[PDB]
């Protein structure tokens, strides 16, 4: 039951460098096994510096500032402890320890930005990973016609649409019973 | 379908056991093996010269940018190849083919077919097995 359940999360960050770039949204939710969500979490704009937002690359300044993502870590007062704090307190009333996996898309990136900086929440979850974007490479392949048909860089956008994509490759191209 | 799609949906299967033994090689959309890869041995040769020996047999075998790595739990083997094989993995696309993912979606949706699934220490052996338990799965689990 509670052992069967998934924490879903998005990251947004300054970067795919694991080096230097830091984390600015984040947003997680808890689902069933069946992909019903049971719970809503932290959606949070976390504070970074303004001379690494100044040396965002192009995709990442020309994105998080249509979205006004930018705008948003500039007026945030949360710095990355605090939302590690709320996002922990949050999965340890919501999931059993050690016990739960990770989702979302290409949700190894994610995994990797939290293991570096959020170890404690990540400690508080199973190693393995439910990845949408597994089946969503394997629907494009397999089935193609179902593919087509398949469903603003924000984190709580972007993880609803993740639960609802693999809700779709559930619905369409897994086995009927 | 167009040409040079089926080769756009190839996969680069590899699998890395700890002296490190690495081994890859690639398959169609369909899971066949279409060619044997490197199986070296890093700390027979050195880290740089083993990513070139990877690097041009993924030359060879698939467009830039446009494959996805596979194997079981291949995040970890990815996280690892990311920061010591970086040219090797430029290569390839960012997403994965984690069989790990079908497993664990398997055991949810599908209990009783996965009781019947696939479950030596060669990292080719474990992508023989990685590449049978996929097809397991889409053979069991998925629409006909
Ligand atoms: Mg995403
Ligand atoms: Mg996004």
């Amino acid at each position: 039951s509670m052992a069967q359940r998934m924490v879903w999360v998005d990251l947004e960050m300054t970067g795919l460098d694991i080096e230097k770039d830091q984390i600015i949204e984040m947003a997680c939710l808890i689902t069933d096994s069946d992909l019903n969500i049971l719970a809503e979490g932290p959606n949070l704009i976390i504070k970074q510096p303004d001379e690494l937002l100044d040396s965002m690359s192009d995709w990442c300044k020309e994105h998080h500032g249509k979205s006004g993502l930018t705008k948003a870590v500039k007026e945030s007062t949360i710095t990355l402890q605090q939302a590690e704090y709320e996002f922990l307190s949050f999965v340890r009333q919501q999931t059993p320890p050690g016990l739960c996996p990770l989702a979302g898309n290409s949700v190894h990136e994610d995994k990797k930005f939290l293991d570096k900086y959020m170890p404690q929440f990540m400690k508080h979850l199973h190693y393995r990973i439910i990845d949408v974007s597994t089946v969503k490479e394997l629907c494009r392949r397999w089935y193609p016609e179902e593919y087509e048909f398949a469903p603003s860089h924000r984190a709580l956008d972007a993880i609803s649409e993740s639960i609802k994509e693999l809700q779709f490759y559930r619905n369409n191209i897994f086995k009927k019973k």
